[PDB]
Order: C-alpha cells, then structure tokens, then sequence
C-alpha cells in the first residue's frame, strides 16, 4: 500500500501507506530509494516520529553523520535539533545546497516538522536535473567538464563571526579546515548516472576555467536560471511532516517570513561521496 | 460555514464553507472582498461552477468585460475559455500584471480550473505589496513618485506576434490601439491604500525619470526582488478550485510543464479603474 | 618614407610619410593595406583634403558606397558629410559596428576632420580581434560556430523617427526593407584570416542557439569584455586628422561630450562583403 | 610662461612653460593648484626629474606620505619606486580609487615615467564629478547621504599572497589593522565643494543603507557608469611624462598589456584627509 504520488514534473513527490517511525521491509525501503532516484525530494504528511525512530528510517539509505558538537538531541547525536529560539536561521533564505564547499558533501537529510508557526516558513527545492536538461545544448556543452570553487565564507563571512579579534582568530581557524575546493559544474548522479546543474548560490565562487569576469556572469545565470519555476517546488509545512531530499542533485530555500514566531525542526543528514 | 485561512504572510488565503455555485449574502460578498483586500488572492477548493455561476459571482465585486474575439463560453459573453487545445499558453510562464498596458488594466480574475493534467501547470502569485515594505527605506524613497512606461509589444513583439505579413496587419493595428503609456512605478490600490510596487517584467519597459542606463539596471532588480520566494506563494491545482486575485497589487506566473497535456481553465475579468 | 608607429599593443597605428591628398603609389597601398590588416584602425595627422581626393584614396582599398539623400556633397557622392549643425549624433554614442544589420556590413570607412570643436569628441576603437583571444577557451569553443541577431530598430527605434502618417509609413518600410538576419558571433576575417568577436550592443540583439535569458547573460557579458581598456583606444581628434578602420573586427564609440559646439567630418564608406 | 591646456570636457588638462626640475613659484604652484581643482588630472611632458626634485614638487601640495620599508628611495622615501622587474603591476588593471580602505585616502599623487616599453601600459582616469552630475536626478537624490564599506581584501584577498604560513599569520594581521570602514558614497570635494560619486570597484564592497541584493545592483550600474567614456581620458605615456591627479574625486586604470616589457614608475603620494 506504499504509494507515490508525484507533485510537479521537474520534482517532488508525496508518500503514504508506510509507517516510517517503524522499521520498513527491505520492498518498502527499496520502493523509497526509487522514488528518491526519480523524485529528489519526498514528502510525507501524518508521520510523528522521534529522533530514535528518525535516525533508525535515515540509516536505511546510508551512514549518518554524528555530531556531538551542534544542537543535538542528547540520546541520538544523530539527530540535530532546529530551534529557532535558539538558533537564528535567517541566512537559511538562500539558495543553497548542503554543505558542498566539502569534498563529501552531503548525500541527503531527512527533516521532521516538530512545532510550526501557525503560517509561514515554507521550503522550496529546485532540481539541478531539470535545471540543467532545460539549458540550451552549447551551454550545456560547455559546462560539462568545467569545475567550481566552493567556500563557505560565501555563507560565513568574516563580518557573521565578529568584529573582535578573537572571532577573527576563529574565522581564520575554521578556514584552515575547510580551505575552498573544487567540484565538477555539471555532477553525475552517483546512483542514477543522471546529470544536473550543482553550483548554488550559497557556496559557488567560481567557475575555475573561465575567467573571474567570464565566471561572475555565468554564475549570475546560472544562479537565476536554476531556481526558475520550472524547476522547483513550494512547501507548504504541517507538522509531523517528513522531508526527505537527495541533496546531490537539489538546491532549497528556506523562507524566513515568520519571525519571531518559534519553529522546531529536526533533522538527520545523510553522509556522501566525492562528486564526479 | 466560511472560514478563511491565510496560506503565507504576503499574501493567500484559503477559503471554505461557501457554496458559490448559488448566490452568496451580502456578508458573505463583504468578507470575501475585505479577505481579497487583505490577502489578495483567494482560493477555494471543491467549488464546481457552470459559467453563468461564475459571471454573477464574479460580477459581485465589480463590473465584468465581454470580450468577443477571444474563446469564451457562447451563451455567457463574459467568461473567458481558455483551452491549451485550442490555444497555446507559452507566453504565460513569466511574471505579469493583467493588461498593465492598457489605461485602467484588469481589477482582478475570477479562475476556475477545468479540466487538468494529472499533474503540473502551477500558478504562482506575487504580493507587489509585500515586495515594496521589504525595499530599503532609500529605494522605496526614490521610487515612490516615479511614474514607468508598460508597452503591449514588450509581451507581443514583432517575431512572436504578427507572423505573416497577412496577420501582421493584425499586429500594426493593435500596436497603433495600444500605444505605450504610464503608470505610477509605486501604486496606492484604489480601496485600501496599501502602496505596492506596480512594474511586471510582462509590459514594463522604462522607469520614465531615469536613463535608459539606469533604468535597465532599476528593472532588472526589481523584477528579481518583486518574485523572490518571501513575497510569493505556489498553487496545485485540482479540478474545482476557483482562484480570486487582486490585480492591482500582484503578479502570477503559470508554469508551462504539462505540455503536451490539455489544460482547460474559465475566466471572467473584472474591470478595474486607472493606477494612482 | 612611409612610416608606421602602433599606438598600442591590440589595435591602432599612426601613419605618416604620405601625402594622401594626391594618388598614392601601389607600393604606398599596399603599405597602408597591410597596415590595416594587422593594426585594424590607422590614422594621419596633418592631412587635409578634399572630398574627391578622399574618395580616390578611399576606392584604393574596395568598392565605395554612394548615397544622395543623406547629408553628402554634391560633387562626390561618395563623401558623406557629418555635421552636427545638420545631424544629431548623439546615438554614435555607444558601442557599435558599422551597420552590421546588412547582409554585408561596411568593409570600412576613411573619416575626415574637416571642423572641430575646442576639445571633445573624442572617438574611441575596440579589437573584436584581441577581444576574442582574451576569453578563456571554454567560452571561445562555445562561441565559435554560434550565430547572432542583427537588427537596425535596436539602434532605431520607431520611437526615435516618425509621428506623421508619411514619419510612420516611412519607418515601417524600412523595417520592411531591413528585416532582423544572422551573423556569426565569430567572424574570421576574409583577408588576415584572424578570428573576432562579431557582436555589438548598437545592433545585436540576440544569439540564435541560446534561450533569451542565456543569450541576454551572454550577450552583457560581451558587450562589457569586448570594450574593456585592453581592447582598445582613444584618439584625440585634430583638424585634418584623417581616420582608416577595419569595420569587420572593430567597434567605434563617438564620445558626445561637445554640445553644442560644432563638429564636422567627411566620410566615405567602403563597401564589404558577406562576413563568416 | 605656465600654460594650461585642457584635455577633455570632463577632466584632464596638460600644463607647459614651467620647469619642475627646478622651484615653482609661488604663483606656479597656485595656478597648478587651481588647475587641479579643474580638471582633476594634470599632464606635463618632457619633464626629467630626480626623487628629490619629484619630493620638492609634490610637498608644495601637500604633506607627502613616507615609505620606510625597501626604500627606494634611499635618500628619498617620499618617492615609491615602481618597476615591473621586482613587482607584479596585474592588481592595477582594474578601476580603483587609491588606498580607500583608509580612514584618509590619498590626496592624490605625482607620477614620473622613467622607463617605457616601446608602446601599451596606458592608463585611465574617471572623473567622480562628471560621473555624479550625469546622473538622473531621482537617483542623485538618493545616493547623496548615503554610506559605502571599503575594504583592501576586495583587491588584495588571501589567495593573493599564499599559504605560506608565515604570510596566514602575517596577512591575518594586516586585515586586523586594516578592518572594513565606511565613506560616503557622494563625497564633497574638501577645497572645491564639488560633488563627486566616492565609489570604486577596487575596494567598494557595498553601500550600506541598501541590502546586499539592492547594493549589489546598484554598484554593478555605478561601477559601469562612472566609467563610461563621456567621463574618463586615456593617457599614453612617454619617457619623462609627469602625472599629477586628485585621488579625491577621481578612479583610475593602469592597463597591462605589456608584459613582460620592463615598465619603471616612480611615485610620490600627498597624504589625505577624512572624505565627507
Ligand atoms: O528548511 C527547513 O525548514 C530546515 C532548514 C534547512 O534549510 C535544512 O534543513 O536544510
Ligand atoms: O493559472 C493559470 O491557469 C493561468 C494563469 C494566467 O495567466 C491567467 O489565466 O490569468
Ligand atoms: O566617429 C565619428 O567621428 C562620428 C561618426 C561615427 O561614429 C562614424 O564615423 O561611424
Ligand atoms: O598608473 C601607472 O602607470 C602606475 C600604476 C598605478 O595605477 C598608480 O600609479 O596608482
């Protein structure tokens, strides 16, 4: 009784007749994996779950990131606690994708709606897929080989750390560990062998073969051609929801409309590979 | 009985509870016109309606336009059929205002939905109003004042429209009916006062007191910053839902991504007054 | 003898050593010819002639353009006359090369400084050829082989010319009688062999192989690199300057910076062929 | 006889008849000096001097600026020395305004070109005033009071120096002394009164009362505009050239299009005030 139901073309879909807070058949899992496959990013209403269920569903579809260091939930430093009473998620209103000034970035999350605002808030994804088969064929041509510069001063620049300092020192510190690096502009889904667009505003400095002037406008392009209608998806929030994104392929936007209204998520990230 | 609920902070209300099909009361008519003020457009879901339903519906909150060149329903003169197999609707996958070339453009539309793709062909809407208070207190200063030029072409240009020099009569006489004219870049509705920003990249070519320089980088902006997710909403539709905007202070988009799947929507125009 | 000093690395040279104001020897010719093909504008200081004489010199190096109606003299309709007194020249103003609409654009064109204002009005010159060898080779595979829109109403609006039934009846023909067509975004010139940049913000309003929005990105993207300091060079005009450039891999830009003091020039137009 | 010939309507000027190897008088200086207040930008040729003869001049317009590291020169350290042997001169191939990013920006400066490759290495200068005055009125209004962050690491980023870790620690501290500080971004010119845009895309990160999306549109149209032709003059230089500029009002832009033909410069720099 699993079924899809796909929102847009381009992507998302909504899942229901399964119980994600308990443990799913291999059939189950396996149809889940295809939909990912296909759909990028999953929806699932009606499904309180809590952490040690969230992280036992996550695990299904690969390693999950431990953290003891961020907003945990004490019993399964698998799953983070999103508060928004005490943490600010304001620079969450950008187009980004995950983590990918990494050489591994993120493979994915699975999110879980705990305490919503009565309205607002809404996440949109776009698809890196549709986005790039919707390119003209000389672009297309052209991107696909080239690599980008990804940073994370891009999202966390000097002046987000302190004006002191020693929130310079710090800025200075967490840089030595994540010196900018390098991924191809057009990625091969590791699973599907599907192509999609993967630069994103949060984290894409530069195209490394074309000049910085050549680079800054094709970024701006790419930047506005990617999160174009066509190619995304709105959501509007209940809580007990479940989203669940391939963030290989994906970009989202958290929209921050709501403030200072208090919003709890939670959330389990899927580990990746090396784009290729 | 009716209950109206906001969908997103800018702008979007749902609402139930009232049978349309049948004439609505007075206070009925009154709420539904103080939630187009407030939220600006209306949606309501499982709302069957024949045409002449909707045209004194739709004639409730002002006067109706008949048109009789464009597919309408033969017995109801102002309701407009609007069927992807009988005409193409490409050209709607881009933000515009109504008929903003025109003297007084279009109040607003009543919109029921058909029949429709088993997916896709999303509406968006964006709040002109929402747009402007979030402008920094220096551009909303300069703007506010400013009048810009809305040209019919700038939608309908020569390539596009006009194709045979046999229908490029048809093109030379409307282009020679609907010459360029101004509106105020920052418009006061009519009713509630509410300053929105009013250009659309749909017609709007020239903010009139700057240059062409000036004006190009001015646009350019506001045409991002007028769109942007905190000042929109998305709409999936199903079958049976009526959607009320108010196009005196929002934009829409309707995404083009079911092709080659028919799509068939009923729309009565109501006629509003000149932009101040 | 002859001599020929280069004012700058990527275009330009000063010719001096011949007096033009009389028939030049074959040898002579071939200097100034070969000159043109490497340094692509060349000018003479301390020239004066006469239109018969400019037009003698000029037919040396193609076929010349003769037009009646537009501002020439009587004696040589070869020679056109520029004066501000007569003409408005605020729209050389921009970036453009010479009617580039044509199926055959001008080949080139020798200018004449008959009179000057006290200062101003300078004419700056672009290398459509060192333009081109600067972008990165990603950008010059894609480019190589595209093809460009080429339209007169980009520089002529009918808003520009035309109010009366006859001022409407005129413009409409000679858009009837220019429509858009193609050129390729790279030229190779039919002389040298060497490649350039074929595009102008005077004139090109599209490439053909891209979308709207990519070649809008594209096209910006050109118009700023092709015009960068590198790429070019200023001339300060004097009286009995003379003027000789490659219209095939150059734009021009007639600084306005003079009004309303007088500015007259000669010149006479050589006529070339189908670029590719 | 001291005589002053302008250049261009909107700046620039050459001034001949006055030895400069030698004492100016007091009447020299002042004409020099109101000559400045003109036209921005002043251009003597043919006038040989030493770093003390070169110290003795620039101090008559001011307190010169001391370099006491690596002088060069020795007995001169108000003379920086410039030569593309020892120094990579790429970084100035871009518009900038000097040393912005100071809380007393440069004065302005006196150049001598002391060995020249045969031909390119020209450089432009762009007028704040002629820029700032061309602006429409509306857009005038409303960047005069407002604020502009200028920060070094726009010109001079960390990938500039290496991971050298004697230059992390080193780097780390130059940025520590030289943090992010504000102009205004319509500066008053301290002696003349006039208005002048205080804008540069070397060191001018954004203006602060817009948002970053609003200041990034609105620099890229600043940027672009203050350095259109109508508003700058190209100087092609010759040995024994003496350029003397104010860095108050002004941007400039030394092509390099030379390399690796050695180019020597020397400079003397007039120490600044606070910008208003
Ligand atoms: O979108 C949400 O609500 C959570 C914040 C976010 O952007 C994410 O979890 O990646
Ligand atoms: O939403 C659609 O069906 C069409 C949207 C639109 O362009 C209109 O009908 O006003
Ligand atoms: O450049 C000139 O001197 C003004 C006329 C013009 O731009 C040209 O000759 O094409
Ligand atoms: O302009 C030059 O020639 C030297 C480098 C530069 O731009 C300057 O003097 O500031």
């Amino acid at each position: 009784s699993l079924t899809i139901t796909p929102l847009s073309p381009a992507l998302g879909a909504q899942i229901s007749g399964v119980d994600i807070s308990r443990d799913i058949s291999a059939e189950e899992r396996d149809a889940i994996e295809q939909a990912l496959l296909q759909h990028q990013v999953l929806f699932l209403r009606d499904q309180p779950i809590n952490p040690e269920q969230q992280a036992r569903f996550a695990a299904r579809f690969g390693d999950l990131h431990i953290h003891p260091i961020y907003p945990n939930v004490p019993d399964t430093p698998q799953v983070l606690v999103l508060d928004t009473a005490v943490t600010d998620v304001r620079d969450n209103a950008v187009w980004h994708t995950d983590v990918t000034f990494l050489p591994t970035p993120a493979l994915g999350a699975v999110l879980s709606a705990k305490q919503l605002p009565a309205y607002g808030g809404d996440t949109l994804w776009a698809s890196g897929i549709a986005a790039f088969e919707a390119l003209s064929a000389p672009l297309r041509e052209m991107l696909d080989g080239l690599t980008a510069t990804h940073d994370f001063t891009k999202s966390f620049p000097l002046e987000r750390f302190g004006t002191t300092p020693q929130d310079l020192a710090r800025w200075e510190a967490t840089r030595r560990n994540n010196p900018p690096l390098s991924h191809p502009v057009v990625r091969t889904h590791p699973v599907s062998g599907r192509k999609a667009l993967f630069v994103n505003e949060g984290f894409t400095t530069r195209i490394n073969e074309l000049s910085e002037l050549e680079s800054d406008a094709l970024l701006r392009l790419l930047f506005a051609h990617a999160t174009r209608p066509e190619f995304s998806i709105r959501w509007r929030w209940q809580e007990n929801d479940v989203a669940f994104w391939d963030n290989r392929v994906t970009q989202h936007f958290a929209v921050d409309d709501y403030r200072p209204n208090r919003r709890v998520m939670h959330r389990a990230t899927i580990l990746g590979d090396a784009p290729f």
